[PDB]
RNA sequence: GGUAAAACAGCCUGUGGGUUGAUCCCACCCACAGGGCCCAUUGGGCGCUAGCACUCUGGUAUCACGGUACCUUUGUGCGCCUGUUUUACC
């Protein structure tokens, strides 16, 4: 099918799980090495469901920018022996709009679902849910809840995680690649 | 977990697909290139629905035994440019027994289904609905519907695809090496 | 012109030489001469902000020592980008 969908498949195959926290199941990306990312609202504990077995949180990160500033991300180094394949290639130094784009969502609920959502514009300020968050990207398409974690990807390019959305829209926390240099 | 389960998962997530023929929905099992295996009873037409794709078979085989035996395996070949990882090392030359095994099963009435199963005993001559069938084997875990293609596993080992189960034990089609010299 | 197909180029610079749409900036080609970089080297390979899949050369972790995960290199199929052809179809 398309090349974003094998790009798509591809990506969830090698580099995305199911996760259970005390706030609910998410789709989690696997950035490299042992590092991988939630929303934010998912507030990890000392251990999760990783498909279905419990693992170790060996650190949690939540992203803010320069200025204090939600990101709506957290990064979080899981205690496995298995590394994740290294998509920071497929990051960009900053945001990314396309015309098409796909996001995926693999949770119980919305089993193996791969979404086109369209145009993917850069967003920028949205207060979700009472928190100022900057770095959003929105994509027109009527969102559920469960979706959070979901990954929004063009074909070579991770663009964002879900993190939240309104009826008619959706907006995806920005996943940039300086995020990952290290940590 | 299980070193048998680390195993099955890599199995299935690398080697195994869902499909469906006319006859009813099955896990399928990837061999090399693009030769797969099923059970008879899916009897593959000129198209299979692969992982909900449109895929032509190039060619399909229903195995028999030098003697025209039944075996309950049809080896057919996808066209598809991907190929298959080379798993023929994990096959055994002849039937194997295992104190110890799993049934992992990927369809849509079963998803990312695992069945510890323990002993495995070499059964050997079966009438399956009627038509003399060999290289059976056997295995006692009470058994369902739409389970026919799951894969039987051990650590570093395919034993076989199952085939066919009576409410107590279940069967499987014994794999072997030689079937796949160059299919 | 489109519109399909095919088919063949792509390391980077200059040195020519043409042609070129045209007489001007080009674009191509035709060649030469340098500089390279990669590999597993009598050799290969080097368009990829577009990837996917297997395979191969080595590593590193881990393991119930059967495997598993990732990295790295070799190749091959599919895809993609530029051209240059060729053929239809309108």
């Amino acid at each position: 099918m398309g090349p974003a969908f094998e790009f798509a498949v591809a990506m969830m195959k090698r580099n995305s799980s199911t996760v259970k926290t005390e706030y609910g199941e998410f789709t989690m990306l696997g950035i490299y090495d042992r590092w991988a990312v939630l929303p934010r609202h998912a507030k990890p504990g000392p251990t999760i469901l990783m498909n279905d077995q419990e693992v170790g949180v060996l650190d949690a990160k939540e992203l803010v920018d320069k200025d204090g500033t939600n990101l709506e991300l957290t990064l979080l180094k899981l205690n496995r022996n298995e590394k994740f394949r290294d998509i920071r290639g497929f990051l960009a130094k900053e945001e990314v709009e396309v015309n098409e784009a796909v996001l995926a969502i693999n949770t119980s609920k919305f089993p193996n679902m791969y979404i086109p959502v369209g145009q993917v514009t850069e967003y920028g300020f949205l207060n979700l849910g009472g928190t100022p968050t900057k770095r959003m990207l929105m994509y027109n398409f009527p969102t559920r809840a469960g979706q959070a974690g979901g990954v929004l990807m063009s074909t070579g390019k991770v663009l964002g995680i879900h993190v939240g959305g309104n009826g008619h829209q959706g907006f995806s926390a920005a996943l940039l690649k300086h995020y990952f240099n290290d940590e």
